[PDB]
């Protein structure tokens, strides 16, 4: 058991999201310290399939992954865990200070997805779901990586069509991930159906460089969507260059009206 609690602990006060096979709560945990929980509807899923999350959480433990604190067996199963306090970035993106946001914040907040999947690649993991609505944020531009658990606009072509879902199909969707982040929190492709992007992409088309976002940055998206696996960098150097840009890649970045 080890991460076993009871129902005595917690408290679900606001209800924050209505999942496929659930719902997300704003919390108190044994009356003191503020927290999360990821509520099963009854019936849907059951006690295995919906606890192999609470397995995968266990391993990991990083400062970008949202931390898995406790569990309950016994139903309704409460899955507890960290509060980020702002919630989705593609909601923060699109609220009230998404239009303050610039290319310094975004690209500071890019790395530290970066770093989260670093070590979900030492681990030697896939995450599957890579994408703004599975990163919550709190305090300060804080960002980790989260699950809410289909998307071909952020899923790439070999995992999408054949299932080789790697460590490098994730590389994929960090850079689509980083055009939402250059957007503002906008849709992939945009006006393209779900039909239309496979068959586009898969002949070739990347989506163009955002306006104003530079083309050094707009080179490291479509390096994310080479068409060999193999050939898409990692989590660690796009962890690094995400680091290092305004010194070794932008030194004459100028703030304008957007980025
Ligand atoms: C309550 C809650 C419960 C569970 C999870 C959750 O499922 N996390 C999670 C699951 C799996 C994985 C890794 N697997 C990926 C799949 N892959 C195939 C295998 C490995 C990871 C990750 F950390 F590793 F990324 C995280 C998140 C929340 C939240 C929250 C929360 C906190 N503040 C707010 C504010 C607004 C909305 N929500 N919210």
């Amino acid at each position: 058991d080890a991460w076993e609690i009871p129902r005595e602990s917690l408290r679900l006060e606001v209800k924050l999201g209505q999942g496929c096979f659930g719902e997300v709560w704003m919390g108190t945990w044994n009356g003191t310290t503020r927290v999360a929980i990821k509520t099963l509807k009854p019936g849907t899923m059951s006690p295995e399939a919906f606890l192999q999350e609470a397995q995968v959480m266990k391993k990991l433990r990083h400062e970008k992954l949202v931390q898995l604190y406790a569990v309950v067996s016994e139903e309704p199963i409460y899955i507890v865990t960290e509060y980020m306090s702002k919630g989705s970035l593609l909601d923060f993106l699109k609220g009230e200070t998404g239009k303050y946001l610039r290319l310094p914040q975004l690209v500071d907040m890019a790395a530290q997805i970066a770093s989260g999947m670093a070590y979900v690649e030492r681990m030697n993991y896939v995450h599957r779901d890579l994408r703004a609505a599975n990163i919550l944020v709190g305090e300060n531009l804080v960002c980790k990586v989260a699950d809410f658990g289909f998307p071909i606009k952020w899923t790439a072509p070999e995992a999408a069509l054949y299932g080789r879902f790697t460590i490098k199909s994730d590389v994929w969707s960090f850079g689509i991930l980083l055009t939402e982040l250059t957007t503002k929190g906008r849709v992939p492709y945009p006006g393209m159906v779900n039909r239309e992007v496979l068959d586009q992409v898969e002949r070739g088309y990347r989506m163009p460089c955002p306006p104003e976002c530079p083309e050094s940055l707009h080179d490291l998206m479509c390096q994310c969507w080479r068409k060999e696996p193999e050939e898409r960098p990692t989590f660690e150097y796009l962890q690094a260059f995400l680091e290092d840009y305004f010194t070794s890649t932008e030194p004459q970045y100028q703030p304008g009206e957007n980025l």
